[PDB]
């Protein structure tokens, strides 16, 4: 057995799990940081694009609280490398739109525990080389080890990424992921999975920054798939 291939296409399947057109949710994020604790309500859309409808066009919207009401993310994700994943943020204070790219990926979302690279597509199989290390039964639930490597010349603040894969859902229950110095910087716990529309779907996560003494838990709620969404809310117009 070649633990590269099945690793791969182990990838391959959990990248099918996601058999929507699009998508809506509502979500609260709880920022927590000595005690002291931020908070964001968002609503995101989401549509499918391209030639094999394999790109995914996302616009996230906050609501609350009142200082970054308004705040609005245009993500512009490409299957495949010859493109990179286009990103932009409007702010409501500044009354500007900003694009981020390059570097700015690696940067807190919203000060949250999530960079900004980490709202993109957290599937895109080929831009990693996998390796399938086994399986474990992680508090009760049997898992596979996935672990992926970004391919080189991928811009990544991440080294590798080791994930714990349900096996009958196929949805990811632990990521832990690693900086360019091989540190560990991020602990992912997806914590509730949900059959929505007949799709199983992570709709809370814990992620914990050690290094910053940090943690976010996000909590999804009155997600639908299929709902028909407009192409104007992918529009750099949907901005400001
Ligand atoms: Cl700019």
């Amino acid at each position: 057995t070649d633990p590269v291939k099945a690793g791969y296409d182990l990838a391959v399947r959990m990248d099918q799990v996601d058999t929507s057109q699009d998508s809506y949710s509502e979500a609260v994020m709880s920022i927590n940081r000595g005690g002291k604790v931020l908070t964001r309500s968002f609503k995101t859309y989401s549509k499918h694009f391209g030639k094999d409808g394999k790109d995914e066009y996302s616009l996230i919207v906050f609501d609350r609280p009142a200082d970054v009401n308004g705040t609005k993310y245009l993500v512009w994700s490409y299957r495949g490398l010859e493109q990179d994943d286009d990103m932009w943020v409007y702010l409501p204070a500044e009354s500007l739109v900003r694009r981020i790219s390059g570097s700015s990926k690696f940067a807190s979302f919203m000060r949250s525990d999530l960079s900004n690279e980490d709202i993109q597509n957290l599937d895109d199989v080929d831009e990693y080389d996998y390796l399938l290390q086994g399986e474990e039964n992680v508090d009760g639930i049997d898992c596979y080890i996935l672990e992926r490597t970004p391919k080189k010349g991928k811009e990544t603040q991440y080294s590798r990424q080791v994930q714990w894969v349900r096996k009958d859902t196929l949805l990811r229950l632990r990521a832990d992921y690693y900086d360019k110095k091989d540190r560990l910087v991020k602990k992912l716990f997806f914590s509730r999975q949900e059959k929505i529309d007949g799709i199983w779907t992570v709709t809370q996560m814990r992620v914990e920054r050690p290094r910053e003494g940090s943690f976010t838990v996000i909590d999804w709620s009155n997600l639908r798939y299929d709902v028909g969404l407009s192409d104007a809310y992918f529009e750099h117009s949907a901005l400001q």
